């Protein structure tokens, strides 16, 4: 048979790894420190006693057994009681502030014997030792040893550099079967984590690097690319907010869609947004608008001139208004926020004002990997996605985002200004529609107390889309 | 010439020009994980099956019941052939618990086998410059007086740093291949290389390969001859009045390019392209990057198809996937072997654009000229579609410049009249036939495109805001 | 400092002469550069071109794979070997040495009358310092034998250290460097004479090729050549178009033919092949990105049948990828298939394509090698050139390779009354008058029709003009 994995129930890992760890072979862990080697230790072993009710043996070199205990205690995992009930092994071998080798095999085979242990963690087999090839010796000698028990290994290894050699000394990525790099990359003055799986002897595993965070629910690695365009899709229609924007949509939004906002600075998205939410908590549906731009307090004050207010909508437990800083963050820890902020309120609609503060300094590659994540995330849950986006340029603008983007997107609302008889006009135009049939008509509009108000098309105007028409 | 011997792994008899040299060891160099040992087992496997080439395999840390094991998940039956006396694993690795005695042990098992192939992988962990290039020189020494074609795995440390781990087995070996693991930011991309072959031609520099349940597949960009068949049989766009801009419709032997700013109907002409095959029991695969087969099912039933109907008949399959899902390799293989298995008249990628997203333009063209050569070569009629980064105003076709590449161009544009969102659409260019010269307004229903009158009486039509006459 | 020919192709002209005679020249480079080639073909050429008898040491490969691996180029080392006009050496270890291989060398050298020697690797034999006297006597020593010396040595790294222990150049008196340079996937092979002390040679590097005639170097610099050139015309194949170049294009001229995609650039090819043909002339036809077929299918509607043409052995199409090989290797094929042929017109459909992925330096240098072999062998050029932008191109090229054409034929759109017309301009004509006039141009099955120019109109050049 194709080799045999045994789950790890490490949020995304099991994926990526095609099934979870070869069982019975060893699989080096090796990133640079605090790169996430223990947790993923920890985690391994705890999820196959609770889940599975395969023991495991940790194998610490330095930690001693009251710190390792007392770390998973922050991730509400209660080691001592495994201890206590006979299904966990903490095995020191740390000294005491050449017995190694052969001694430690058969202490741990004595603990992997006693405990029918079907899983092992050895951290940090590095600490340990030596010079080029006595690692490389040794190491395998102790890898070739627990393949003879049919014990399945996770193997903590260090690294100096974050893209240099695998390992410390060039030579236990060749001797083990299985290799996971864990990364911290400094992007800027922000910190990346990804796991990488190099490879997996013997099957098949996804390639590259993964992005993930360390959250109080340990590992959580989202596959970029083991999403599926696999997602449902209704004609059930929806509510803008707006009642002149429902007739230029075919009768509304799709629920099952994504709605992208764009113009210049001050041209009405956040009051398309503002709108957007007003219309689900009029419905008795829950939203969550995701501020960038503005805090709570100034959201309130514009959306109460604008005739609407929040406080009501809040108080009902219908409205959630979130608001962080896209530089608070990185994108993973954002993309993340979000998804955990969805499941705990179970919206209908969400709404990002804006997904062009979210772009600010990171690269656009980074950022569309953010919006593949969660336009995905909400099509595939059944939730309507208003999305803002502030285009650099007020005028003159010939494309529609910057980021390119709108390819992903199935609704394209665009506002835009219009100069004419020496004022600031704007005109709300419904660019596409995906799937209805959309008014073709770029209508001026005004915005007032009462909200916005879309009145009729530039019927005697030529060039209105470069911003300074001529009357005809 | 030197004689060389087959190696049945698909694209590397192309680029070593007919495989490796005979009675010669070659030296495969890569870092962790790159298919050194996947190409030597492959190198053997391939060699007993095929031409009944008996081979040997040393093995100095992985268990010889472990390559077989690990050999079964490309479904070959490594035990099958140690029993049947075809392979031989010489098991070469430390106990737990020598330069001239192993020569001695390999050169007995070859005539005690017979054996024409070797593989010993991995020849570093046998393992100072001075004495390492003397004992590997030793060994392939001998193997050549033994006359024993010879695959030598040796490790690296850095994927543009020395070749082999020692700076000295490059020199040694007659053949030199580097296999790589590039990183490619965040996706990885695996390329063969033939670094050197003393006394014969090959192909030089990277090419990319893939490892699948079938081994190592290599995509020989650069051998693909341009050397395609042609006709003047005409295949209908699945739009009559299109059809007639075309001037009879489009050539089935064709690369045809949609082209245009976002929401101008692109994916509406890929979705009529698909169905016109269905209607004349012709195969076809739509292969989606932006939208999801419910969608693609959904939007097309709004403009009167039934792709539902289609799947059910086995005339329309849909291959849905996110292009940052894998890099381009991959993709190559996934659209090539899809096609293989469903045998297809008409093929449809929605969209170019789509999948060179943050990749360099080069690996795009290399990938398009990849997909558009092999439809090319397998007779099959291609509509590629492409959005515009520049909804209005575009002054080039495609952003990524492979105009040239295709055969037919649709473009379609919009048009700013007395406030209004108005399409357009033109028949660019048309290699092989007239086609019409008209940028002509079109509307979409529920019925689909109706394609109306040019803007006769309209000035700079193309800058997307016009002037009245 | 009297130099020895290597007869290697170009070479000769990079060294100002060839190698400084009696003395050794170091050839460094990574694994498969072409040192062990560069050091056989010093040789073999010595012996047939001069009757200089050569000795060849060899620390590694065996005599019988040296003749075997140079039975590849079509050169026979057995008969000369037989004949002892040459005598490979062999110094390499059983499966007091440098003096004991002095000796044996100086053995040969007296007891074969011989004028080259080469040695590859003197690397091999050592296992910092030491290395420097160790070599510099073995130097030294050839100095005194009064042989000029081809020494081989291997490097780890592509532009680092110009040999293994850093001290190799500095003991020799001529140091090359052979490159096998990475350029994304694509190799490019470059030759170096890094020095020749006490005289003159090319700085810098020069690409080359390992091909089945051995190193074929091309001097991008020392070309030039002087070039014939006469006012002798030649017919296009378009009647119109050769009024309005004042009757027909220069015969030693490069023509240019940019445009946007489908403005009509394969067609003028098409005709202008065709019409070399119709006069009993030979014509290639250099394609990259139209198969055979394709090119003969659609021709085939223009009229002119391209199969009928290559039966009478008249008209020749090539058609390969741009990223098949690099530029140098393209070079070659071109300058090969020339003298396969010796038409009387080459014509490269395009130009644009050979762009691609491409530094503009080393494209423009491609453009510089083959333009000059056409001028200086009197082919005349036609070139394709497919703009970036359909529309509001503000260049003639993108590569920015005007000033090396004399002729250039723009194509362009031109939107008017709701449709898409194309238009043909002689843009310039060195030597000639040429219309002056932007003429529109229909494409039907018979070819082409140049009717009147668009005097009506404003703003032609942008692709949108204004009637007035
Ligand atoms: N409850 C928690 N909430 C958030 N982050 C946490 C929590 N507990 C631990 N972390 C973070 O997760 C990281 C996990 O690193 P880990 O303890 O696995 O070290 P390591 O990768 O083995 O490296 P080292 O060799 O330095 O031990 C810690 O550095 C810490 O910053
Ligand atoms: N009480 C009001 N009466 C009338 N118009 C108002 C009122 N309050 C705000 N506006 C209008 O609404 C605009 C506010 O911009 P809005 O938040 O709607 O759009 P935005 O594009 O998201 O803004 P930004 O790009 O600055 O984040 C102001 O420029 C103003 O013209
Ligand atoms: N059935 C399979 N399907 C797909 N990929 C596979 C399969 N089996 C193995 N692989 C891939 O092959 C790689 C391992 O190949 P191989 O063992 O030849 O590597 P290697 O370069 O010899 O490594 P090392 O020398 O460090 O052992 C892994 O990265 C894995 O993803
Ligand atoms: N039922 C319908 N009735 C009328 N018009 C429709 C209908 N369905 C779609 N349309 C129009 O046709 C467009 C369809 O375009 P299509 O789905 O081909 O997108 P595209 O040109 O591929 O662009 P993108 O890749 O950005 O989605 C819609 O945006 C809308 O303007
Ligand atoms: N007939 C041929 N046609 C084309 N290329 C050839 C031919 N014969 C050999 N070559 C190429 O030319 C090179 C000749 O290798 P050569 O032994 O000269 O290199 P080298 O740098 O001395 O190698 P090393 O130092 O590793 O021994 C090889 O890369 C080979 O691919
Ligand atoms: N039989 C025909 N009748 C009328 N026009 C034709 C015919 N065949 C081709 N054409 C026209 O010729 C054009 C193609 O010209 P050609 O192939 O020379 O283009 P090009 O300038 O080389 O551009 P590219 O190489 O980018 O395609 C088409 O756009 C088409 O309008
Ligand atoms: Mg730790
Ligand atoms: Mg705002
Ligand atoms: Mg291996
Ligand atoms: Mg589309
Ligand atoms: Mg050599
Ligand atoms: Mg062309």
């Amino acid at each position: 048979q194709a080799i045999a994995k045994m789950r790890t129930m490490i949020e995304g890992f099991d994926d990526i790894s095609h099934g979870g760890l070869p069982i019975g072979r060893s699989t080096l862990v090796s990133g640079t420190s605090g790169t996430g080697k223990t947790l993923f230790s920890i985690q391994f072993l705890y999820n196959g006693i609770i889940e599975f009710d395969e023991p495991g043996v940790f194998v610490t070199f330095e930690e001693t057994p009251q710190d390792i205990i007392k770390n998973a205690r922050s991730f509400g995992w209660d080691l001592a009681k495994l201890v206590d009930e006979g299904k966990l092994f903490i095995l020191d071998a740390s000294p005491d502030p050449g017995f190694d080798l052969s001694a430690l095999i058969e202490r741990i085979n004595y603990a992997i014997q006693k405990y029918r242990a079907r899983r092992v963690s050895i951290d940090s087999v590095t600490s340990v030792f030596d010079a080029s090839s006595v690692v490389r010796r040794e190491l395998f000698r102790l890898v070739a040893r627990l393949k003879q028990i049919g014990a399945t290994t996770v193997m903590t290894t260090e690294r100096i550099e974050e893209y240099g050699p695998i390992a410390r000394y060039g030579v236990e990525e060749f001797v083990s079967d299985n290799v996971v790099i864990l990364r911290n990359v400094l992007e800027g003055e922000r910190r990346r984590r990804t796991l990488e799986i190099l490879k997996l002897r013997g099957t098949s595993h996804m390639k590259g690097e993964y992005p993930f965070t360390i959250t109080d629910h340990g590992i959580n690695i989202f596959p970029l690319g083991a999403m599926r365009l696999t997602q449902r899709s209704s004609n059930v229609r929806v509510s803008s907010g707006v009642v002149r924007l429902d007739e230029m949509c075919g009768g509304g939004f799709f629920k099952d869609s994504i709605i992208l906002a764009t113009g210049a600075t001050g041209t009405g998205k956040t009051l398309l947004v503002s709108r957007f939410v007003e219309n689900a908590c009029a419905n008795k549906e829950r939203a969550i608008l995701f501020a960038y731009e503005e805090s709570r307090a100034q959201l309130l004050r514009n959306a109460y001139s604008w005739g609407m207010d929040f406080e009501e909508m809040e108080r009902q437990n219908l409205l959630k208004i979130v608001c962080a800083y896209p530089e608070s963050a990185g994108l993973e820890d954002h993309l993340q926020i979000i998804k955990s902020e969805i499941n705990d309120f179970k919206p209908a609609r969400i709404a990002i004002d804006s997904l062009s503060a979210l772009a600010r300094g990171v690269s656009n590659n980074a950022f569309r990997q953010f919006v593949i994540g969660v336009t995905g995330y909400a099509k595939q849950e059944e939730i309507t996605g208003l999305f803002t986006n502030t285009s650099d340029q007020f005028m003159g603008a010939h494309s529609i985002t910057d980021s390119h983007i709108s390819t992903i997107t199935d609704t394209i609302i665009l506002l835009q200004y219009v100069e004419i008889r020496g004022e600031m006009s704007r005109a709300i135009n419904v660019f596409k529609m995906r799937g209805s049939w959309h008014d073709k008509a770029i209508r001026e509009f005004m915005i007032s107390d009462k909200g916005p108000d879309i009145k009729d098309s530039f019927r005697n105007f030529e060039r209105i889309i470069s911003g300074s028409p001529t009357r005809i």
